[PDB]
């Protein structure tokens, strides 16, 4: 299941590192999220010998990896400058599933190093899910967009016919994925515990929803629109449908206080300060429908070309995403539901 | 140099990986020596607690790397149970262009990062490292040694490598950049090993004390040739034969002593050498046994010889290079001499 979960290998043409326009704009608005973090652990003084471990989660191909290194970087010089100590070495682990193009990120970490802090960047391949980095190895943690992938689906049964939660999907649908999502955020969050130097500190950003039944519009269009794309190849006879009624997408965006409640009982870190703000899903800056269309397929694309290829080929690939497209321009008229987003800060509590 | 050497990455049927033949013959040999070094870090008592840094400087894509963690993790989980909750991390370390993905590919308590960078500059943080390892990676220079050039022409002509037809200065040359070049090593690295902490590396060299013993240098020579051949058919540009040298160096036992004595941080616990079959020998058919040893030739020469010659006419390189191999020396070469070297900082 983590061995066939990735984003669009290289290159970068019509992969992930090209398509990151929406995600690097995550980042962008949660970048003080880091830097306040960042000024936490210079405040807490221990942390000030010798070196910082940082570790960045779900990294992938792109350029937001190497954003967050250049902010903590950049940071750490500049309170660096203010203890007028020359001193500070920064180790950062760049952190994804084996699946991963390291090649592609590690071309591009190759360019940024090239000074009062020395910067190490090492690459930990593997699920987050489990133990990565041996006992109290992290004073600072961030994750951007990969918590919400789970470790497996949600467990002739039947989510017809949908690859997600939906209106069109009863019961258990929505109930396996708000327990799933707790199965696999306690493991990401014990396996931290352990992890984690006491009094650390940590930053996640997933995507989530504001309403309280993900079937809105909002929450869940992506898989909804998918979902639509591949049935309506299964009409044409191109797809087999009992294989879409069997396929769904290990992955969910919860709510707030689903998030909260899942800190809560184990806890290990404790809140320091969570939010919830929503961007417009896709730029919206061109007027032509299918400009804006094929923008946002190809970000959409890139990160699930390799996750649903598995299940349905890598030949039928180019017509689906074609297909879905088209219903977001000519359906849609190029407008889509605001995206929610979550920052989340904690801090170790032991 | 350090930006266009890698392996070839790949997996099969050229790839590094698939031509670990030579490579885990040495790594047996230097097991023991890895045996020991990982059990003096458990003398040295301080590393019980809480977890030991092991790091392989050179990794390639190959199989090999695997080879001496599992050592490491082994020897560790029968030194714990005696002593009575330990953890390992080890980085694997190359440079970039490095098929970390064909590596990684190959992977899959210990907990394994990979590092990627020259180890001729700093890649870890001051005293994090309690053991580190190095298996034919060290002899690898950043550069072409200086004092080839210019004067203002020169000077190598016709070769790519230390050899007879050569004025004396190249083996000044090579001798020259070797020293820089590992000192740096030496350098760096002095400053992210613990204190009393362990290195155990492993590079080839010469026995016979002389850069240009056909024993010693029998690999780019061979090499040498035939790019030289190719270039009489007109097929590559002559120049480019002349000019270019290799960026690697086999260093004698006492020319390495003097390295390390040098630079004062670190102290030899252990120094010697081995001579392996450049081959097996083992098999009968000279056509069939010597392209064994052609393909691993290929497996790490040819992203560094393709860079100056063009990938385009890489295939019939090394098809005179079994050629040579197999017909003129009739599958029998000299032994390759392979050099471990144990070490302590001096701290
Ligand atoms: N269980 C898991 N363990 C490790 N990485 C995971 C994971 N589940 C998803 N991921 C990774 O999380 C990544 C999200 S894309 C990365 C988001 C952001 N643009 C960045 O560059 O940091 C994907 O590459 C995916 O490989
Ligand atoms: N100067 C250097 N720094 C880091 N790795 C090097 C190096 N020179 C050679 N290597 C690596 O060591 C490995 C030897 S196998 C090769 O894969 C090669 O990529
Ligand atoms: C669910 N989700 C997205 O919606 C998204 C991602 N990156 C984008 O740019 N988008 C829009 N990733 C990584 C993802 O997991
Ligand atoms: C110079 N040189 C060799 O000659 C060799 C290597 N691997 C082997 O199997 N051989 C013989 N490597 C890694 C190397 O750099």
């Amino acid at each position: 299941v983590k061995e066939v979960l990735f984003m669009n290998t290289g290159e970068g043409e019509s992969s992930y590192v090209q398509n990151s326009s929406f995600t690097e704009k995550v980042a962008s608005m949660a970048m003080p999220a880091l830097e306040n973090a960042v000024e936490t652990l210079f405040s807490k003084d221990f942390h000030l010998f010798q070196a910082i471990n940082a570790a960045d989660l779900g990294c992938a191909t792109g350029p937001n990896t190497f954003a967050v290194i250049s902010t903590i970087k950049r940071m750490m010089e500049k309170k660096c400058r203010e203890l007028n100590c020359q001193t500070l070495e920064l180790q950062v682990y760049m952190n994804d599933l084996f699946g991963n193009d390291f090649n592609t990120l590690f071309k591009g970490l190759s360019s940024k190093v090239i000074e009062e802090v020395s910067c190490y960047v090492m690459g930990v391949p593997g699920s987050f899910h489990g133990r990565l980095f041996p006992r109290n190895s992290l004073h600072l943690v961030h994750s951007s967009y990969s918590v919400h992938w789970l470790t497996q689906a949600p467990k002739l049964a039947l989510n017809k016919g949908r690859i997600y939660i939906s209106k069109t999907s009863p019961p258990v649908v929505r109930e396996a994925y708000l327990s799933q999502f707790h199965e696999d955020f306690t493991m990401f969050l014990n396996a931290r515990s352990q992890e984690v130097v006491p009094n650390g500190c940590m930053v996640l950003i997933l995507r989530g929803r504001q309403s309280s039944d993900p079937s809105d519009m909002q929450s869940c269009f992506i898989w909804e629109l998918l979902a639509i794309a591949i049935a309506e190849l299964v009409s044409q006879g191109l797809i087999d449908e009992d294989k879409l009624d069997t396929f769904n997408i290990p992955c969910y965006f919860p709510s707030l206080e689903e998030v909260k409640d899942i800190v809560e009982r184990d806890g290990s870190f404790t809140i320091d300060h969570m939010e919830g703000f929503e961007l417009d899903s896709l730029q919206m800056q061109e007027n032509d429908k299918w400009v804006r269309g094929e923008k946002f397929a190809k970000i959409v694309r890139a990160f699930t070309e390799p996750i649903i290829s598995n299940q349905f080929g890598h030949e039928i690939m180019d017509k689906l995403y074609d297909k879905f497209t088209h219903i977001v321009v000519s359906d849609l008229e190029a407008k889509l539901p605001k995206t929610t987003s979550i920052i989340l800060v904690l801090s170790k509590i032991v």
